[PDB]
Protein backbone atom coordinates (compact mmCIF):
# COMPACT_ATOMS: atom_id res chain seq x y z
CA UNK A 1 0.00 0.00 0.00
CA UNK A 2 1.79 3.21 -1.34
CA UNK A 3 2.78 6.08 1.01
CA UNK A 4 2.07 9.68 0.88
CA UNK A 5 5.48 10.01 -0.17
CA UNK A 6 5.64 7.37 -2.55
CA UNK A 7 2.29 9.22 -4.00
CA UNK A 8 4.70 12.21 -4.95
CA UNK A 9 7.31 10.16 -6.80
CA UNK A 10 4.33 9.04 -8.73
CA UNK A 11 2.77 12.73 -9.87
CA UNK A 12 5.83 13.60 -10.34
CA UNK A 13 6.70 10.99 -12.94
CA UNK A 14 3.09 11.31 -13.95
CA UNK A 15 3.92 14.88 -15.02
CA UNK A 16 6.97 14.50 -16.69
CA UNK A 17 9.01 15.68 -14.17
CA UNK A 18 10.38 12.27 -12.99
CA UNK A 19 12.84 13.03 -9.82
CA UNK A 20 15.59 11.25 -8.64
CA UNK A 21 15.94 8.46 -6.61
CA UNK A 22 18.60 9.50 -4.58
CA UNK A 23 19.88 11.96 -2.66
CA UNK A 24 20.84 15.16 -5.33
CA UNK A 25 21.98 18.09 -4.56
CA UNK A 26 19.64 20.76 -6.86
CA UNK A 27 19.92 23.42 -9.22
CA UNK A 28 19.82 27.13 -7.27
CA UNK A 29 16.33 27.53 -9.08
CA UNK A 30 14.74 23.99 -7.86
CA UNK A 31 15.52 25.13 -4.03
CA UNK A 32 13.66 28.68 -4.65
CA UNK A 33 10.98 26.98 -6.46
CA UNK A 34 10.18 24.96 -3.61
CA UNK A 35 10.63 27.63 -1.46
CA UNK A 36 8.05 29.45 -3.09
CA UNK A 37 5.35 26.74 -3.19
CA UNK A 38 6.16 25.67 0.75
CA UNK A 39 5.59 29.81 1.67
CA UNK A 40 2.43 30.43 -0.05
CA UNK A 41 0.72 26.91 1.03
CA UNK A 42 1.62 27.75 4.35
CA UNK A 43 0.71 31.69 4.05
CA UNK A 44 -3.14 29.76 2.98
CA UNK A 45 -2.77 27.42 6.04
CA UNK A 46 -2.31 30.77 8.37
CA UNK A 47 -4.54 32.72 6.92
CA UNK A 48 -7.04 30.15 7.34
CA UNK A 49 -6.23 29.05 10.76
CA UNK A 50 -6.70 33.53 11.48
CA UNK A 51 -10.02 32.49 10.06
CA UNK A 52 -11.37 30.06 12.14
CA UNK A 53 -9.68 31.95 15.58
CA UNK A 54 -11.49 35.49 14.67
CA UNK A 55 -14.64 33.21 14.28
CA UNK A 56 -14.33 31.82 17.93
CA UNK A 57 -13.40 34.99 19.34
CA UNK A 58 -16.57 36.63 17.63
CA UNK A 59 -18.32 33.80 19.57
CA UNK A 60 -18.99 31.20 17.04
CA UNK A 61 -19.20 27.34 18.11
CA UNK A 62 -17.32 25.43 15.42
CA UNK A 63 -18.51 22.13 14.17
CA UNK A 64 -16.52 19.57 12.38
CA UNK A 65 -18.04 20.74 8.79
CA UNK A 66 -16.24 24.21 9.10
CA UNK A 67 -12.87 22.19 9.37
CA UNK A 68 -12.82 21.26 5.54
CA UNK A 69 -10.88 24.34 4.06
CA UNK A 70 -8.47 23.83 7.14
CA UNK A 71 -7.87 19.92 6.07
CA UNK A 72 -7.66 20.69 2.67
CA UNK A 73 -4.48 23.62 2.82
CA UNK A 74 -3.03 21.27 5.65
CA UNK A 75 -2.89 18.57 2.97
CA UNK A 76 -1.90 20.98 -0.07
CA UNK A 77 1.34 21.87 2.10
CA UNK A 78 2.02 17.90 2.92
CA UNK A 79 2.01 18.29 -0.83
CA UNK A 80 4.24 20.83 -1.63
CA UNK A 81 6.51 19.74 1.48
CA UNK A 82 6.74 15.86 0.27
CA UNK A 83 7.15 16.74 -3.35
CA UNK A 84 10.28 19.10 -1.95
CA UNK A 85 11.68 16.47 -0.59
CA UNK A 86 10.74 13.99 -3.76
CA UNK A 87 12.77 16.55 -6.02
CA UNK A 88 15.73 16.13 -3.49
CA UNK A 89 15.87 12.67 -4.16
CA UNK A 90 15.35 12.05 -0.54
CA UNK A 91 13.02 9.48 0.83
CA UNK A 92 10.56 11.12 3.26
CA UNK A 93 10.07 8.21 4.90
CA UNK A 94 12.76 6.88 6.18
CA UNK A 95 13.86 11.00 7.07
CA UNK A 96 10.45 10.93 9.12
CA UNK A 97 11.17 7.59 10.71
CA UNK A 98 14.62 9.04 11.93
CA UNK A 99 12.71 12.08 13.47
CA UNK A 100 9.93 10.07 14.47
CA UNK A 101 11.86 7.96 17.21
CA UNK A 102 13.67 11.01 18.55
CA UNK A 103 10.15 12.93 18.87
CA UNK A 104 8.29 10.00 20.54
CA UNK A 105 11.83 10.12 23.10
CA UNK A 106 10.84 13.39 24.47
CA UNK A 107 7.54 11.82 26.08
CA UNK A 108 9.38 12.54 29.42
CA UNK A 109 9.88 15.86 29.04
CA UNK A 110 8.17 19.20 30.26
CA UNK A 111 5.70 21.40 28.57
CA UNK A 112 5.65 24.52 27.34
CA UNK A 113 2.94 27.09 28.73
CA UNK A 114 1.43 26.77 25.24
CA UNK A 115 1.49 23.37 24.91
CA UNK A 116 4.79 22.75 23.19
CA UNK A 117 6.51 19.34 24.00
CA UNK A 118 10.07 20.29 25.06
CA UNK A 119 13.29 18.12 25.79
CA UNK A 120 13.74 15.77 28.62
CA UNK A 121 17.58 16.20 30.60
CA UNK A 122 19.58 14.45 28.06
CA UNK A 123 17.67 14.12 24.99
CA UNK A 124 19.87 13.50 21.75
CA UNK A 125 18.60 14.57 18.32
CA UNK A 126 17.41 12.31 15.30
CA UNK A 127 20.45 11.56 13.52
CA UNK A 128 19.16 12.96 9.38
CA UNK A 129 23.38 12.92 8.10
CA UNK A 130 22.85 8.74 9.10
CA UNK A 131 19.97 8.53 7.05
CA UNK A 132 20.99 10.73 4.27
CA UNK A 133 24.16 8.52 4.00
CA UNK A 134 21.52 5.37 4.36
CA UNK A 135 19.74 6.56 1.40
CA UNK A 136 22.70 7.68 -0.80
CA UNK A 137 24.45 4.40 -0.57
CA UNK A 138 22.59 1.20 -0.67
CA UNK B 1 -5.15 -13.04 15.26
CA UNK B 2 -6.28 -16.19 16.35
CA UNK B 3 -4.80 -19.96 17.01
CA UNK B 4 -5.03 -20.33 13.42
CA UNK B 5 -2.61 -17.66 13.07
CA UNK B 6 1.48 -18.79 12.19
CA UNK B 7 2.60 -14.75 11.05
CA UNK B 8 1.47 -11.57 11.32
CA UNK B 9 3.59 -8.81 9.44
CA UNK B 10 1.49 -6.01 8.90
CA UNK B 11 2.14 -3.13 6.96
CA UNK B 12 4.71 -0.57 8.58
CA UNK B 13 2.61 2.58 10.05
CA UNK B 14 1.95 5.67 8.07
CA UNK B 15 3.18 8.86 9.00
CA UNK B 16 -0.40 10.28 9.66
CA UNK B 17 -0.50 7.09 12.22
CA UNK B 18 3.14 7.56 13.72
CA UNK B 19 1.49 11.36 14.81
CA UNK B 20 -1.24 9.24 16.90
CA UNK B 21 0.99 7.26 18.62
CA UNK B 22 3.05 10.43 19.67
CA UNK B 23 0.28 12.31 20.64
CA UNK B 24 -1.02 9.59 22.80
CA UNK B 25 2.68 9.54 24.25
CA UNK B 26 2.56 12.96 24.97
CA UNK B 27 -0.64 12.96 26.47
CA UNK B 28 -1.55 15.46 23.86
CA UNK B 29 -5.56 15.68 22.22
CA UNK B 30 -5.90 12.55 19.48
CA UNK B 31 -9.43 12.36 18.80
CA UNK B 32 -10.35 9.61 16.52
CA UNK B 33 -13.24 11.55 14.40
CA UNK B 34 -12.98 15.17 13.14
CA UNK B 35 -13.16 17.35 16.47
CA UNK B 36 -13.56 21.23 16.41
CA UNK B 37 -10.53 22.53 17.99
CA UNK B 38 -10.36 25.10 21.09
CA UNK B 39 -8.69 28.06 20.08
CA UNK B 40 -5.62 26.93 22.37
CA UNK B 41 -5.30 24.06 19.97
CA UNK B 42 -5.57 26.20 16.67
CA UNK B 43 -2.93 28.55 18.59
CA UNK B 44 -0.31 25.98 19.57
CA UNK B 45 -0.53 24.28 15.57
CA UNK B 46 -0.28 28.05 14.24
CA UNK B 47 2.77 28.46 16.69
CA UNK B 48 4.47 25.05 15.21
CA UNK B 49 3.52 25.51 11.73
CA UNK B 50 4.80 29.44 11.41
CA UNK B 51 8.49 27.98 13.71
CA UNK B 52 9.00 24.40 11.23
CA UNK B 53 8.52 26.92 7.92
CA UNK B 54 10.90 29.77 9.85
CA UNK B 55 13.79 26.78 10.27
CA UNK B 56 13.26 25.21 6.60
CA UNK B 57 13.53 28.66 5.13
CA UNK B 58 16.73 28.92 7.38
CA UNK B 59 18.35 25.81 5.89
CA UNK B 60 17.67 26.47 2.70
CA UNK B 61 18.76 29.60 2.51
CA UNK B 62 22.51 28.32 3.72
CA UNK B 63 22.61 25.89 1.26
CA UNK B 64 21.96 28.64 -1.51
CA UNK B 65 24.85 30.83 -0.02
CA UNK B 66 27.03 28.24 -0.04
CA UNK B 67 26.36 27.25 -3.84
CA UNK B 68 26.50 31.16 -4.79
CA UNK B 69 30.14 31.38 -3.13
CA UNK B 70 31.51 28.48 -5.64
CA UNK B 71 30.98 25.33 -3.12
CA UNK B 72 30.50 21.64 -4.03
CA UNK B 73 27.50 20.20 -2.37
CA UNK B 74 27.40 16.75 -1.76
CA UNK B 75 24.07 14.80 -0.74
CA UNK B 76 25.34 14.93 3.45
CA UNK B 77 24.76 18.79 2.87
CA UNK B 78 21.30 18.29 2.40
CA UNK B 79 20.88 16.66 5.93
CA UNK B 80 19.83 19.72 7.76
CA UNK B 81 16.95 20.45 5.32
CA UNK B 82 15.84 17.59 4.97
CA UNK B 83 15.51 17.05 8.75
CA UNK B 84 13.76 20.34 8.83
CA UNK B 85 11.43 19.18 5.89
CA UNK B 86 10.73 16.32 7.97
CA UNK B 87 9.90 18.59 11.01
CA UNK B 88 7.70 20.40 8.69
CA UNK B 89 5.69 17.23 7.91
CA UNK B 90 5.44 16.25 11.10
CA UNK B 91 3.42 19.36 12.64
CA UNK B 92 1.31 19.25 9.49
CA UNK B 93 0.80 15.83 10.35
CA UNK B 94 0.04 17.15 13.76
CA UNK B 95 -2.38 19.47 12.94
CA UNK B 96 -4.68 16.97 11.19
CA UNK B 97 -4.20 14.47 14.33
CA UNK B 98 -5.35 16.59 16.86
CA UNK B 99 -8.25 17.76 14.53
CA UNK B 100 -9.31 14.17 14.64
CA UNK B 101 -8.87 14.09 10.63
CA UNK B 102 -7.53 11.27 8.82
CA UNK B 103 -4.20 12.45 7.48
CA UNK B 104 -4.23 9.71 5.33
CA UNK B 105 -7.77 10.27 3.50
CA UNK B 106 -7.70 13.73 3.11
CA UNK B 107 -4.33 13.38 1.34
CA UNK B 108 -5.39 10.57 -0.57
CA UNK B 109 -8.48 12.84 -1.97
CA UNK B 110 -6.07 15.75 -2.74
CA UNK B 111 -3.81 13.28 -4.60
CA UNK B 112 -6.74 11.49 -6.39
CA UNK B 113 -7.68 15.46 -7.91
CA UNK B 114 -3.85 16.02 -8.86
CA UNK B 115 -3.26 13.03 -10.53
CA UNK B 116 -6.28 13.05 -12.55
CA UNK B 117 -5.40 16.56 -13.01
CA UNK B 118 -1.90 15.42 -14.59
CA UNK B 119 -3.65 13.29 -17.64
CA UNK B 120 -5.51 16.04 -19.46
CA UNK B 121 -5.57 21.79 -17.80
CA UNK B 122 -8.07 19.28 -16.70
CA UNK B 123 -8.92 16.19 -18.35
CA UNK B 124 -12.63 15.48 -19.21
CA UNK B 125 -15.01 14.98 -16.29
CA UNK B 126 -12.05 16.01 -13.86
CA UNK B 127 -13.37 16.35 -10.00
CA UNK B 128 -11.34 18.74 -8.07
CA UNK B 129 -10.72 17.66 -4.08
CA UNK B 130 -14.08 17.07 -2.50
CA UNK B 131 -12.38 17.53 1.14
CA UNK B 132 -15.58 18.30 2.77
CA UNK B 133 -17.06 14.86 1.67
CA UNK B 134 -14.04 13.21 3.25
CA UNK B 135 -14.51 14.66 6.44
CA UNK B 136 -18.08 13.63 6.57
CA UNK B 137 -17.39 10.56 6.13
CA UNK B 138 -14.62 10.59 8.56
CA UNK B 139 -17.56 11.56 10.33
CA UNK B 140 -19.37 8.57 10.14
CA UNK B 141 -16.85 5.69 10.08
O1 LIG C 1 4.49 19.91 20.89
C1 LIG C 1 5.23 19.48 20.06
C2 LIG C 1 6.70 19.64 20.20
C3 LIG C 1 7.60 19.11 19.17
N1 LIG C 1 7.05 18.44 18.02
C4 LIG C 1 7.94 17.88 16.99
C5 LIG C 1 7.83 18.68 15.64
C6 LIG C 1 9.29 18.69 15.19
O2 LIG C 1 9.55 17.41 14.50
C7 LIG C 1 10.02 18.78 16.33
C8 LIG C 1 10.15 20.19 16.81
O3 LIG C 1 10.65 20.21 18.13
P1 LIG C 1 11.73 21.38 18.56
O4 LIG C 1 13.07 21.01 17.99
O5 LIG C 1 11.25 22.71 18.02
O6 LIG C 1 11.75 21.45 20.07
O7 LIG C 1 9.17 17.99 17.44
C9 LIG C 1 5.59 18.27 17.86
O8 LIG C 1 5.14 17.72 16.90
N2 LIG C 1 4.68 18.80 18.91
MN1 LIG D 1 -4.32 25.18 -1.37
MN1 LIG E 1 12.27 21.95 13.14
MN1 LIG F 1 11.94 23.92 16.29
Amino acid sequence: PPTNAERLHEFHRAIGAATPERPTPPPPELLRLRQTLLDEASAEVRAEIDHLLARQAAGEALSAGDLAPLAHELADLLYVTYGALDQLGIDADAVFAEVHRANLSKASGPRRADGKQLKPEGWRPADVRGVIERLQHA
